[PDB]
């Protein structure tokens, strides 16, 4: 059975989080951190913030609510997620087909035993079927995909230029160019961060805790142990 | 069957906003919004302004109806919705083929019992078959996709030059090149929201609260919970 | 039966109208706006003008008839329309071969009734199977595609330079390329609507009217409820 | 029948014309119109022009004999007509094998008749498989495809430079390059008007009317109703 | 029978004359036109010179035998010829095979009849046989293409810059460049005429007259009913 | 039989002769031709000079044995000749396979006639198949594949710069690249010229009077009817 | 059995360690190194810092505190950790299919043997068959894929200029170009390191040990026997 | 037989030689040619030098030995030389097996005569089967293609400048780059010639003579008959 | 059998030896030669340099020890060399399948004779399949390619400017470039020579000693018979 397979194989909650680039960091005297954390999707990553922070702190750093005395900037963006269905990379055999003949058969096992009536054995094998094919698509192996945007500022005695160079698209045609010039002592850097949380009728409240946990861990973690 | 399977399948409402990338702002102390919501689609969003507005005002934010004296503009265009059906993706066995063999057989259930007149079962079994088709051509396994487009404006101290580039395509043969330049302090960013709406035959006015809702989160979410 | 399936599909008419990309307009104290709508077309939409008038006024915007004292130019040209028929995409089984087969085998079903004599059970089998194939290939899945081109001129202060370029193709060999200046203060965005209407044996008559109604309601829409 | 089913499907003629792009006039007090309409085809359209100024007439404007004092010339050319059939899209199955098939089997209508005599149903029944060979092979599947190049001079008062620029090819090795410069207050735009007449055994003759009626219909409403 | 489809088909001449693109002309009071008409094919149009003289001068243009003095000059270059089969594009059965098969199987037509010894049935099955092939394979589908370049020179007052640039191959190494200006009154402009004369077993001498009237209609044309 | 229908279509000598592109030379009084013919190549066309005399001739030229008093210049090389086998192109049937089977079977002539000794059949039936297997490879359908190059100077008044450009390759690494300027009042033009000629068996020396005769009269028909 | 077969084959622990490319690195008389490892995988890799440090000691470099005054930086960053299944490389095959079969199969082996009861032999059947499919779906084939990013900074005489250009992208439509210009005597250079932990039912605390000893030796060599 | 109907096809031998590009040579009155033949190909052509001589001289040239007071210069290398078996583009049915098969059945001729022993028919059978592979596999269908480059020196009276630039490769990383400037009185122009020579079991000595006369042939008849 | 015809067809060894491209050199009266000749193969070519040496000797050269007085310098490098075998090429029927089932019928070969006990033929069959299995595998059809760069320096009287550039990669993100100028009278020119050596079961030592020799013998030509 495809449906008893998935079931199986990923029977219990498994987590990936894996950062895109490396965002190197001098070494430094610096203990002061502003976090900005925001959500733009549609799932819930509440806790995601305080657990930041308390990965933040245990590494030596202090985390701070002023970003203009704050020598490391942590500006996250929880920026998507998507669910899937795995078993429908396989096309068919996962729409209830062969959960639907695993049954269709069972019915058969009343033809051996004390009713062998033929629109009995017809109709138990019918629902045994039915029954079959709504439990090989109810059996969801869900896998939620989240992207995390992290932008990490770092102050430096520096000069640093920022040119702001935005195409804004105007209808099919145009573009409106807006360009600035701006000057201040503060190095940002960007990376991305993917998250996986796999499991077999997955909810996502089951793994957010977890996905969580190990994104904290990773954006904290590229502050480094200080 | 595949439309029992797929009725099984996508049972509930699924509703599912994306974010294509994320706009970073600044730490401030704008408290001032004004929104500038439009809808380009033949679907219905009405209520989506108001629940940006809520959504905004939720997070300490006032909005406001003077564009001129606010510090953020929430520009957003619901550019397009499209209506699919994800079995067509299928090719056949979603015209009614298999649905209407299955009924056809179930046509030859008149044949052990009560009537077995050649003329009677073979109508009989015709109706069931067309039945068949028609309830499993009925079965519309229908997906909303929805485009929308936010254009943030941010209020600075710092002189903006805008650019516009306008290339109006004229007839196959030319194209008319507009350019003008405009100096004011405001920096604007655009971004692109997906959403999409699955369900059994269903009706988008019932995946529209839902679709607002999400939307008028992750619109407000770009603001951050400031 | 396909035929059966695309005739239940398809049963109702449906109307879709998608603009290409969004036309982004500040906000404004402009009420005046100037129509200007022609048809390049072989379909007739002579009503689209009263109803964009009527979805604009609707907006609280005011229609005139001079171009130069109007502060906005909603100027849409209904480019290109043509008819398909979308059950020509799976190739055969939609030339009557189904529908003949069909109708062919009840043929037979006057065997096993009063008259079996082979040339007559022949005959009405013949008849039955070119009946068939006649209403099979009579049922027409039409798919009516719709292009309108619009360009809204907004008119404003900052002096806006015109670059007319027209590489006129001369040939296979040449081109003669005409090039001016303009200087004028009205910005000029273009954008592209897609309208489609689907249905079995679809009449345009009678997708007419809504798809003038979802169009003007588009385009008016490009300004927002000012 | 493939043969049967093309003659019921397109039984009636289908003209379809679509402009490639549009072109933008500005509103104009322009009343006079200058037409030169050229056929480079195979194809007859002589009525064309006097379809084009009688629609054009229909608009308000005014068709004038001198092109030196008229604000816009209409430039149209009928470049190009190709005729083909669609069932050779099929390739096979469409030279007359299945009808000759159908009526080598209608040749065995004769054995369970009056003569059933081998070489007398051999030979009716050879004749039977040519007749309707050639009469499914004389089902022709035409579809007409003409080109239309249009060219619209409006008359401005900016000064236009026109730079003509010909790359005459010269033998597989060189180019003559020709270089000219005019000035003239003329805005000259092109565009191309595809037209398709679909019909069984359709004669061009037939089509002609309706071809050119919307082919002038379009060029007019390039136009507008002024 | 592929054969006696295509001898069915194409059974009647069937010409086609498609010009590239359009040349554009301005409005002119010329009349006079110098024709140069070469032919560097293997086909003979020696007739296509008078042809595009009483074309021409049909239109009221008055052709001169004085290049220096014309307003316009026509040059066409009949450049290539080729002679293709169609059926060839089928690959197999097209070189004798069911032309074979349908008269091996006419030959058993001798065993039901007079005489059946097995020698004489063998042989004039094979006769038949052969016969068949030869045949299939002496029906001819044949399409002849004539491609001819046309070089229009209109003369002008304005003065025109010819910059002949020939890169002369020299060798698989080398290229001798050169380069040349002449100044003088004459735009010119080319473009390509492509003729099809298809019919089966074809000779060209019967299709020479039609495609030279066509060619010479389709060039004089260019010049349009001045 | 494949050979057989080769031999069938194939059996007279089909003789082709395309230009590539055209040459354009204006009008002049210049009646002097230079002719220089090579032939690098190793089939042998030797009489292809005295036919190009004498076609130039024929059209009021002269031709004259001083290359520096002539106004025209034919410069022809005979570069390549290539014969290939057209039935190879449909890979096997093409080596004697069918040929061979096509004599196997007719061994079997034997048995129903005067001997039928085991042995005795089955050598005749060897001899007679080894015999046809020669016969069908022995049938070679030959063309003829002839690339000439042309290169017509024409003498001007325009003085004419020819920079020579060789980029000589030497040894996989490096180019010794030559350059240098000359001046003349003579235009250069190239072309090529592709014959082919087509015969089953066919044997060059049958096909090159007609293959001089083609190329000569389109190497001089570039020069036209002067 | 297939699952076997991977069991048997990956019975044991394989690491692999390949850096991407060379850092190539001037003889010197440095002594001192600083040591900078951080880790923002989801893996755990806490022994890597000492055991870099071990390895480099081992060499007769001295590892140091203090960045400013060190010879050497060896920057390390354990960036990703992956984990996937080799079977699912094969599609089916891997989730259990055959290794439900055999057993299915082995379920026979009871109605050869003490009680051969129909309903018996087919429950037993079933749950042979069902613990088949379980064990072979649990036979794990892990492969663990580790990305480590590596940056050597050798202290130099050379005055190296560092110029900072960052592209931080900002809203599918913008970016935020930063740079800055300083100068100091540091050359740095980068390098990846993959390292692969495979083996049967592999859970990654057992092959931490060693991966983390492979890492260190390899990043450690860079530096060379010094 | 494959290897029956290639003895057959290329039973006698055929050389082809085919100049890659013309080199143009303008009329002189130089009848001085020095000639440098080399020849880095493992095969043997010593006397292709005097063959050049030979057929140089019959066109009234005169060989010379001096290079600085020669009019033109022939410089030839045969550059390469290969040998491939064209019957292995057939892959299988080309290393013995259908000769194998085509002796294994002759092999049964033993049975139906003096001996059916089944150990004397199985060994006559099985030396029967190899020594059909073997004859099968001794036939050699060679072609050999050789690569002569060919440089021609033609001594001018312009000044040529060579600028000799070399870019030696040098280990993965690097290249030198030498540059050289020089001024001569010689235009060299370079091609390319190709040699084929195709037969059965070809051994080279008997091609060598009939390449070096057609390799000289066409090298001499670059200069042309003057 | 694959094994036996490879080992017919390949029955003796066969040494191709191709270069690259051709270096020309101008006629010249140098006499003297220097050689370095490297070997940075696994292979032996001991005798190369010496056979070099004898092959320019031959030719009336000088081999001198002296670079700096030298007019010629033949620098060759053994590169590379290979070992493959060709029949891997043919996938499977290349490991033995064939040459195991081509002894296990022969096993057979012991029913029909003394003793045809089940297990004396089973075991007999088997033996005989692994030893013909085990001689298939044994055949090896080696082909030794062997990669030799040349690099010719002649001495010259023009000033040649060597400019060394070199790309040394630094760890998968730099490059250090180093670039530096030399003056010298002598122009480098490379090449390629590829060796091949085929044979059946070929051990490199048998065919060092005729691939040195033609080596040698193109390297020398490459100077000609000066």
């Amino acid at each position: 059975c495809s449906a008893m397979g998935t079931a199986i194989k990923k029977r219990n909650l498994e987590v990936k989080t894996q950062m895109s680039e490396t965002i190197w960091l001098e070494p430094s005297n610096n203990k002061t951190v502003y976090l900005q954390i925001k959500n733009t999707s549609d799932k819930d990553m509440s806790g995601l913030q305080a657990k930041i922070a308390s990965a933040v702190t245990s590494k030596g750093y202090q985390v701070v609510s002023n970003p203009d005395t704050a020598g490391y900037w942590i500006q996250a963006n929880v920026l998507k997620a998507d669910k899937m269905d795995l078993r429908e990379s396989q096309g068919w055999l996962s729409r209830g087909y062969e959960g639907a003949v695993t049954g269709a058969a069972l019915g058969a096992g009343i033809t051996a035993y004390n009713s062998s009536s033929a629109g009995a054995t017809l109709g138990v094998g019918l629902a045994a079927g039915l029954v079959g094919m709504a439990a090989d698509a109810m059996v969801e192996d869900v896998n939620y995909t989240m992207i995390t945007d992290v932008q990490i500022a770092e102050r430096t005695k520096t000069q640093v230029q920022t040119d702001n160079v935005a195409v804004l698209r105007q209808g099919t045609s145009g573009t409106k160019v807006q360009t600035s010039t701006e000057t201040g002592n503060q190095h940002k850097y960007q990376t991305r961060v993917v998250s996986n949380a796999n499991k077999v009728n997955l909810k996502f409240p089951e793994a957010q805790p977890v996905l969580e946990d190990q994104l904290a861990k990773s954006i904290a973690n590229i502050l480094g142990s200080g």
